[PDB]
Parts: C-alpha cells; sequence; structure tokens
RNA sequence: UUUUUUUUUUUUUUUUUUUUUUUUUUCUCCUCUUUUUUUUUUUU
C-alpha cells in the first residue's frame, strides 16, 4: 500500500509505505493499526537535524 | 537567484405476532255540550 498525499492505492495492504507525516496522523488517533505491527523502520533518519520537520 | 512535505466521502442486516357493528339517562301530564247511537229499499 502507498499512502503518500497525492496517490492512495491499497490502503489495507499488509505493507503500508508512507511519508511521514502520515505516522504521526495515525498516531494521533488510534486507527486499530499499531495493534498488529511488528516492525516499524525509518529510512532516512537525518532529519532530527532538519530546520523545519525535524 | 525562491527548494521539500502535510491520508480520506459510518460499519451492519437473511425480524415473530392467534381480532370484529355499537358503547352511557331526563319526570308526572282536565280532549267542552241535540241524542238515543242511524240501519229495509233500489239504481255502481
Amino acid at each position: 500500500g502507498l499512502l503518500t498525499g497525492d496517490v492512495q492505492l491499497h490502503p489495507e495492504a499488509s505493507c503500508l509505505i508512507m511519508t511521514t507525516e502520515i505516522l504521526r496522523s495515525m498516531l494521533y488517533s488510534g486507527s486499530d493499526v499499531i495493534r498488529d505491527l511488528e516492525w516499524v523502520i525509518f529510512d532516512e533518519v537525518h532529519y532530527i537535524n532538519d530546520v523545519e520537520r525535524g
């Protein structure tokens, strides 16, 4: 599944690939997806130093 | 000489029922005068 802002495909797939703001969007609410999460992996950790998105 | 990112129109449907017009009041109440009562009869 792809949860990018301008393309939404198969939002119920086993594996979801999304931008970072989507993760906090589904973490503010319950969304009943956290119960079945085994691995969550980050691809670019060097944005902790980002001046506007860190 | 001005880049990068910020999801979207609630889920559900394959439940049983053996009655019958109406419907419920109003009180006792001084009748004036020629009479017995005439009468057959025939022409429809």
